């Protein structure tokens, strides 16, 4: 949740209030009861931020089936590096079940998006 005016970096400023959503990923960090990773250009996550992995679950995946991001000792999402963030007056609805709503409709206060009734 950025603020109005927050400092993104120590580059750039925000003009407005709402998400602000991150674009590309450079550098990964994780925890341990804590090692690193580094993404490349060809490499994306198919992991959420901030979320537990397990012993064996595939984190950051690439075209090339070896040499990949690989689950380990409970580990924690931290990225460090973005390429950009572009920021959007958009609320954000976390939900943990199925999505009933088409990614291209628009909704009004009350409609229920997903979870069956909840969010």
């Amino acid at each position: 949740e950025v603020v109005k005016g927050q400092e993104l970096a120590p580059g750039v400023v925000s003009r407005l209030d709402g998400v602000a959503l991150y674009r590309f990923p450079r550098r990964v960090r994780v925890e341990y009861v804590p090692k690193d990773y580094r993404v490349q250009p060809h490499m994306n996550v198919v992991v959420p931020e901030g979320a537990r992995v397990e012993a064996g679950d595939k984190i950051v995946a690439a075209i090339d089936p070896e040499e990949e991001v690989i689950a380990e000792a409970e580990g924690v999402v931290h990225l460090h590096e973005p390429a950009s963030i572009l920021v959007v007056k958009a609320r954000v609805y976390p939900f943990e079940d199925d999505v009933e709503v088409s990614t291209g409709d628009r909704v009004a206060p009350g409609d229920v998006l997903a979870d069956g009734g909840k969010v």
